[PDB]
């Protein structure tokens, strides 16, 4: 299952989570019109949750507190760490 899609739409990427079988589901796509300006697209139960992936200087990503300094680092920490702090929730790959 590969999780990067380049540069796709809000509406697009809703369609292809939704239509998955697993549970955490998700892609990281950059924002239409915005460079640099990143977006988790992740299923969390059954609704695509899209959480902003903001940068702070040169190569680091930052959504939740604490930056990753790349987009590989953010996936594999959330992967084991809840990004939505009551249940825990995590990322998983597509189909």
């Amino acid at each position: 299952g590969s999780w990067f899609f380049g540069k796709i739409p809000r509406a697009k990427a809703e369609e292809m989570l939704s239509k998955q079988r697993h549970d955490g589901a998700f892609l990281i796509r950059e924002s239409e019109s915005a460079p640099g300006d990143f977006s988790l697209s992740v299923k969390f139960g059954n609704d695509v949750q899209h959480f902003k992936v903001l940068r702070d200087g040169a190569g680091k990503y930052f959504l939740w507190v604490v930056k990753f300094n790349s987009l590989n680092e953010l996936v594999d920490y959330h992967r084991s760490t809840s990004v939505s702090r009551n249940q825990q929730i995590f990322l998983r790959d597509i189909e």
